[PDB]
């Protein structure tokens, strides 16, 4: 049988018997990420060229810009949030009253800024939260660990658009059809490979790696039991890299070095959901320290280093980690 | 003024009097990369799985070249990345022009999702006797024309000629290619690297030591970035528009390298070079070597002509 | 705000508190809706005319499978009923819902080559008998429907959708493939100034079918004449009486003593979603939503729109009986 | 062997030898019909309505018609539904061809959502006075080409030459149009009648009688089906596909029709002539009418040539 995202999500909160404000705000979500797909993938493009003669200028907001928007106003009109946080603004938006939702959302609306001139793999990438303090709704209520989450997720705009959805039972994969806008479901109860043969960082920061992480990459490079060496791959958008180690397995790092000494990316809006998403499929995700849904945040925008994919792999860092102490 | 691919290639061919082979070649080309585009963005994948109650994209995606090209009648000999031998077009719709082609570059990548693209060549037919494999044996020297699409967050026609390159946006609203970059010229030196540093192992010493380099620079300006998607048009596309360098070297376990002289390297070698960059060998500009086997494969070291250039210091002190 | 179809049916089924049966089977058929109105504006027939080498199903078939298979695997429906079907499709048990759909899945194929508006016309019934589910389940008139509408392709794609409070309009954005509310409760005029008819068959019309149009070209109040529109394809047709106001007529005629169109997947939908905003429709006899059928493809008579205008033929009706 | 309007048309360009330019405004106008088309379909209209929290349709389809015959190079004089005057293209672009066109017709009734579409008439320039209206001002029989897009449950693109008539059907998906119809013949005699019959009361005794005889036939046979959708391409291209009559004649409020010869009239009788049918104002043949206002109507009475002949004939019983 056929399945489409709302149908699929529809039927599994019919049987949770839940009070359908989840499947609201994932069906709002969904809009508005093939609104981001439909203008990443350049719809229209040429009215802001002249082909009706620049009369006709939305549409010239960069697209940052536009994809939080979406998001957004998305977001605010499903009458399922109450606290939002976004890369683009510096304080979470409360939600108005009158539109006010039980559910708390750290998204990053497009990620891959150095990258969409180039036209490589972008991303949006999500966390919900329920709220749990009684006050009145505020940042506060964004200050949770990745351990709260009731679901997470990413959509990649690569050469095909896809959304993955993780929840606590496991991670689904729904690929887009721009034919008629609907999210089909292509891989339930999706698993990472127990361990992989890729490994993902930038390595051009070779300068700045703590000798943990000097090792472990030469141990990719020259195994010592004198097995084949990884394969390097390196987007530099983390939804594209963070998909490959899930449907290739592998391991993807962004440590923390010189320029970051507590890593590059968020916690809230890109750590958390990723490492939510890979735990769900039975990989790892760890600061090196820790693991990243326990991370208990004190600022909405902190940042921590990240180190994920298949558990054999993380295993492996971890160990070279440890030995480095 | 707004213009598209077919407009601009139909009044450059008017102004240099030429017959309108190229631009019969190009417009179908065109066709084809829009259908190639619709298939990767998945496109009617509700049918696949039984919304109403068979190729994979790389067996399409070669006969929507294939197909498109023969019926264009501009060519006469076409060779793919996905055919052992060159098909040579049938007498009643032969057209003058050899096309060498990649239909759909990234293989351990579709499933992954990431970019990928179609890599072209076009030569033209010097001999005057019956069309044969061996009309595609041409120096990159010889092209006429070569480019490659790229599907990636949107789709992009990259054009190159004698006169320089053209990036054309597919507009899938309305099934345009837009004009949005004229006359694209190259960063002279660039800040990112590009090449798959697992093979490190096996790097020949030039390449170690050039990758040094780029992470521990000899004249402490910042380290270069490293990027590498896997997908030759993403990491050339990227290469083009930010400079910087792409490598795909001979290591010593294929010391001809990985990437097809023929339809991969020669093609992005033109599309440098008419963008005043640079394509090397290590031994020779990509350009210039002679073909024997039009599946034959070369090393390739591309991008910003600063950064060539700094290689190819690196690789001639390793003699 | 903006709302889409699937948002608002939700939410509104969320405040009603019913068990989400109704919502899951209109997210299916909204989906179903989107592929036929992808395949009738012929995304993807470069591959038929041959773009990929030397080279599938009508569009007929093809909308009816997407409907059938869509209805089906919503687990919502128990029977039903199609204009491409000889007989009423009974849902496999592991799939058995509480609805009953009857629909024509693409209305107007003998428009298709000319290229003229197409639609999907769609009434739900909630099952009513226990027996096992048969063919007559879809026999209850049209005052039982719980939801109906259409789909019109035309130069846009809309879905119009009604249910007892009323009537939506929602666009087609073909950009995300997403049906956006356009017009909130809508209401037919109370008088219009088109009336919509084939009047090739003038011949073979009733007295009173004859009467009104004549007053309809020569007003005996001397007031301006309606003009005349007729596509011939009954979703473009009632769509603009909808906005635009007016009648339209389908009426028996000599030839076709019953009528020319359907009752079940045709007039009665119409009729409902008339009489949702605020209009009528007739036979002459009764209103539409009062016959009660016999069989699943029988035809009925129909005349429906703007109330004065309904009001005024059943006037001239009356004084021909 | 599949095809697509633009390779279709170069190829029949380069078998007569021009010199390319209508060629060009042909691409240039297909180009702006995509763009309609997808305007029509209302892609986008989200953003409208507020999903990221007002130009008439056919203000910005006469803008995208303009525009992009102004930047064929291929243009000089335009004459639009939408412009009160004449549109004079900038020295600097003017090329050698006069372009009368609706840029979306039926558009008063865009909100029941019936069919639009576009109709267009191609002149050559015939003077090398300055471009004026005046060189609008020819007779239909003047045409080089002619047709119309209609904007219906598919978009499909008829093209009248004086070869014939082809029917190109647009594909969304890649935005091409495909050749579907190759030398379109209307058949003789059909069976629907097409006006708008609540202007009986105004009617023209030839009018009054020849739609009685539609629905009455003395030979007793039986009778035409009606339809009339009020917008003129959904209309006439019915009468093309499937053969009979579409009348918009004169009469009171109208000694010359509503219908405007120049961008209605012309085109369509100029589609119907090449297909094989007619096209009657009654008095004379709607390609002979020598305009002199751009704007000026003509009444037009088209279709199947025996259906044409027999409203002639009860037209001149009347005369
Ligand atoms: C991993 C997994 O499958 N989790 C369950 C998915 C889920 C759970 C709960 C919801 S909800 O609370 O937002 N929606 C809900 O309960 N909707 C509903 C649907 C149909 C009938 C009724 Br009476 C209620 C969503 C998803
Ligand atoms: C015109 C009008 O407002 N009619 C009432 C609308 C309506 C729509 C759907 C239903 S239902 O039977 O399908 N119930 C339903 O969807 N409940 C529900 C509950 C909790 C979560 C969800 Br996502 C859905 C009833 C009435
Ligand atoms: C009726 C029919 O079969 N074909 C239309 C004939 C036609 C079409 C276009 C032109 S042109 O004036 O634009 N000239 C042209 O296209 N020249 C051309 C094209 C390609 C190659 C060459 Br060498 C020349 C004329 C006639
Ligand atoms: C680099 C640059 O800036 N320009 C060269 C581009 C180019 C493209 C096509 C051709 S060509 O060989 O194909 N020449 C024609 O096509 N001429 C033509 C003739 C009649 C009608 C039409 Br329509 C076109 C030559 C050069
Ligand atoms: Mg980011
Ligand atoms: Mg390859
Ligand atoms: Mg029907």
């Amino acid at each position: 049988d056929v399945n489409t995202l709302t149908r699929f999500v529809m039927e599994e909160g019919r049987k949770a018997r839940g009070t359908g404000e989840l499947t609201q705000l994932l069906n709002s979500l969904c809009t508005a990420v093939k609104a981001i797909s439909s203008a990443v993938r350049k719809a229209g493009i040429a009215h802001l060229y002249g082909i009706a003669g620049s009369t006709n200028v939305d549409q010239v907001k960069k697209l940052d810009v536009l994809s939080n928007d979406l998001v957004m106003n998305m977001l605010k009109s499903s009458f399922a949030t109450c606290v939002l946080v976004s890369e683009e603004d510096k304080h979470a938006i409360i939600v108005e009253p009158e539109k006010r939702g039980k559910y708390v959302v750290c998204f990053d609306p497009l990620d891959g800024s150095s990258n969409i001139d180039c036209l490589v793999s972008v991303g949006t990438i999500f966390g919900i939260y329920r709220k749990k303090s009684t006050d009145e709704p505020s940042e506060k209520d964004a200050l949770q660990p990745g351990r709260n989450l009731v679901a997470a997720g990413y959509a990649l705009y690569g050469s095909a658009t896809m959304l993955v959805l993780a929840m606590d039972c496991g991670v689904n994969c729904f690929m887009l059809d721009p034919a008629i806008g609907e999210f089909i479901l292509v891989d339930k109860d999706v698993k990472i490979k127990k361990k992989g043969k890729i490994y993902s960082l930038n390595e051009g920061y070779a300068k700045d790696f703590d000798p943990a992480v000097t090792e472990y990459i030469q141990r990719k490079k020259f195994p010592p039991d004198n097995s084949a060496p990884y394969g390097a791959r390196y987007v530099g958008s983390m939804v594209a890299d963070v998909h490959r180690t899930l449907v290739y397995g592998g391991i993807f790092l962004y440590p923390a070095n010189k320029k970051s000494p507590n890593g590059k990316l968020r916690l809230l809006y890109e750590c958390n959901p990723m490492a939510y998403v890979m735990e769900k499929a039975g990989g790892m995700a760890t600061t090196g320290k820790e693991a990243v849904l326990d991370v208990i945040p004190t600022d909405i925008h902190q940042r921590a280093p990240v180190i994920l994919g298949s558990p054999d792999d993380v295993l492996e860092f971890l160990k070279v980690y440890e030995k480095h102490s």
